């Protein structure tokens, strides 16, 4: 699997495609009552991921319904995060006594549009992430999902927005060349629902098949 590069209780599954016959759990389904078929189909999918990760966990097969925020809810005393882009649906999942929160993202791996690098990126990012990753790579896609993956881990603990400019992140890498670790430092007020505040979130990112993956598991 790619997200398993990114990885360190804890359970994943992915699908590249959309398979036929897949449903979605009846409580799901309004979720999705008047939406496109391309949105259906990666809700669906990804949510038979999420319980496939589940289902190592311990947890019945139940449905992921959606906050007032879109993030996910998960059964009692489990963590996850969901994404999907084109050719990717991955989720990932925890116990939540030894897991305290799962943030992932997956993206194609493409420059970004010409005006989105600014939009989403601090000028010391954009100054010394040339420099620490390999060439050719498109690193300004890799921040971004490094940004996402940080936002999906903040906001199941903090329930408060983080901008892209809230957060500073550096990045390393692997000898392999297409793997390595990022360091996500929250610059605002960290503080969360319960426990000790957010500072640092510690992750990793990988370029795979065209597709770029991170991830950040946060211990409990
Ligand atoms: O594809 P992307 O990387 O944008 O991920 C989107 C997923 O992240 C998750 N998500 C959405 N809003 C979120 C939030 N505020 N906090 C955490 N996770 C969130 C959802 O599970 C969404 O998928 P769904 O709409 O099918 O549930
Ligand atoms: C430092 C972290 C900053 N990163 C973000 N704040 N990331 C987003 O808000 N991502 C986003 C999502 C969540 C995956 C859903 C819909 C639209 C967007 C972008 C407008
Ligand atoms: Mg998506
Ligand atoms: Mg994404």
């Amino acid at each position: 699997t790619l997200v398993a590069s990114v990885l360190p209780d804890l359970a994943y599954a992915e699908l590249y495609s959309d398979p036929p016959g897949l449903t979605p759990l009846p409580e799901e389904a309004p979720l999705i009552a008047r939406s496109v078929a391309k949105r259906r189909n990666e809700f669906i999918t990804v949510r038979h991921c999420a319980r496939i990760a589940l289902d190592q966990l311990g947890v019945p097969p139940a449905p992921i319904l959606k906050g007032d925020k879109g993030e996910p809810c998960w059964p009692d005393g489990m963590v996850g995060s969901l994404t999907h882009c084109a050719g990717y649906r991955g989720a990932v999942v925890g116990r939540r006594d030894a897991v305290r929160s799962v943030g992932i993202d997956a993206e194609p791996h493409d420059v970004l549009p010409n005006g989105v690098l600014d939009a989403i990126s601090l000028p010391a990012e954009r100054a010394d992430m040339p420099r620490t990753m390999p060439a050719a790579l498109h690193w300004d896609r890799i921040l971004f999902c490094a940004k996402e993956a940080t936002y999906k881990a903040w906001f199941p603990l903090t329930k408060r927005w983080l901008g892209f400019e809230d957060a500073h992140i550096t990045f390393e890498t692997d000898s392999t060349g297409w793997t390595g670790r990022f360091v996500s430092r929250i610059l605002i007020d960290g503080s969360t629902l319960s426990g000790p505040p957010l500072t640092t979130l510690r992750g990793r990112w990988s370029v795979e098949r065209g597709l770029v993956l991170t991830a950040i598991v946060l211990a409990g």
